[PDB]
């Protein structure tokens, strides 16, 4: 047998992580959200993977689009992750009009001035219990000089020097 | 086509990440590593996989013995890193005398004085190119309350406050 759920996720407060906006676009339409769940697999061919929550069941839409961007945030932008967990209302059109972006090579847009972006193509899709995990391979990239990156740990927002 | 290797790596040098101690042991051996490449996937049942690089013959010995345990690091340790990632000598047995270990299920050793610890039995094996990738679900575990945690970022170490 197995660990309680509860006590995981006390234990799990002391693990720190980098703060990512990821979205999506095409005949299925437009969306975005903050996330934590991420990680780098292989550097010859580079590729990287995600998970998502099956009970929100908006996010079907970026399995039948096929795509995805991955964006990491600096030090100014508590606000912007705010608005995408969906703590202060809003409709998708409204979260997107509080920032500016670009279009690289699929579609999916990415962010002006972040610290680094990703821009993928999805190659094999799996169901694990509470979540589905996604794996996809680089055809863009951007990058930009900042001073300080935002991280989350012990139930809060933080600033670090680079 | 997908991207550059070299170009692939300095992107990758704007993105932080936690650090941690991976172990085993069993009729193939005792053996240790120093690693960031791992995440959470689920919580009910709690679930959580990492990945080994392939150039290395003695990463072997996890998938022979079927158990792992994760380790999470605090603010004073980085002289147990470096012993650990092999750029200082020293046999396995050697290393693993630096500091004081406990046992909880499985056999594996547990760190004292860990911000939290994670003791796993091997679920599911698939391979990737230049990595292996292992599922593993939760039977044992640990924490306690320290005041800062280890982070590497912009290739060098630091420390942050809880
Ligand atoms: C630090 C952190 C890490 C996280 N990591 C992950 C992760 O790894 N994986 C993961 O899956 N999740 C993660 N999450 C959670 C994730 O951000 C949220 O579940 C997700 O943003 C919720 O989607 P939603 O707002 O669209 O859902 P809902 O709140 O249920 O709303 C659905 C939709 O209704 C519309 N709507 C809502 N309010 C209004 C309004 N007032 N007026 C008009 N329209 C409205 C919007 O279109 C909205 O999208 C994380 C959250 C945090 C804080
Ligand atoms: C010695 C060393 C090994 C590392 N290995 C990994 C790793 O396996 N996985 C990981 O997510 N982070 C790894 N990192 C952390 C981090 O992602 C890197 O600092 C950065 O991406 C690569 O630049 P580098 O000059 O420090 O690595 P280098 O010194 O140029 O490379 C060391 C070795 O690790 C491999 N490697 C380095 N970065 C990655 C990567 N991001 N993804 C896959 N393989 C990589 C390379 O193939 C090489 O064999 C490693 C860091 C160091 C110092
Ligand atoms: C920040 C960071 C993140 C990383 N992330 C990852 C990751 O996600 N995934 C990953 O796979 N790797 C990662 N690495 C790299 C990983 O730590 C090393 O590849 C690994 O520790 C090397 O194994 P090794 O020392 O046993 O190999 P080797 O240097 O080739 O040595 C093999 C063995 O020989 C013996 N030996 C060596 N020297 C002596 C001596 N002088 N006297 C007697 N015996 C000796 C030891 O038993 C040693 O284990 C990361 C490294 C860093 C710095
Ligand atoms: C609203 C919110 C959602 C988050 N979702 C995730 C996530 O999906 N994956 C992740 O790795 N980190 C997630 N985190 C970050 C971090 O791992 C948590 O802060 C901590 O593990 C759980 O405690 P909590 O009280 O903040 O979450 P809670 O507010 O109690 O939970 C919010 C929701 O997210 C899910 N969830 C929370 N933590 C995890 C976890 N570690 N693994 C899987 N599901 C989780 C829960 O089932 C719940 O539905 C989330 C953080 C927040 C604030």
């Amino acid at each position: 047998s197995t660990v309680e759920s509860k006590a995981y996720r006390d234990a799990m407060s002391h693990y720190a992580g980098a703060v990512q906006i990821v979205t999506t676009a095409g005949a299925a339409g437009r969306r975005g959200l903050t996330l934590t769940a991420a990680c780098s697999v292989s550097d010859n061919p580079p590729t990287i993977l995600i998970c998502l929550q099956k009970i929100h069941e908006e996010n079907r839409i970026f399995i039948e689009n096929g795509v995805f961007a991955i964006n990491t945030l600096a030090g100014p932008h508590q606000q912007l992750a705010d608005a995408f967990s969906g703590r202060i209302g809003l409709t998708q059109d409204e979260r997107f009009e509080l920032a500016a972006w670009e279009i690289l090579a699929t579609g999916a847009p990415v962010l002006k001035g972040a610290l680094a972006a990703f821009d993928c193509r999805v190659v094999s899709v799996q169901d694990h219990s509470t979540h589905h995990v996604l794996f996809g391979e680089v055809v863009g990239l951007s990058s930009h000089a900042e001073e300080e990156a935002l991280i989350y740990l012990n139930r809060r927002y933080h600033k670090l020097e680079l």
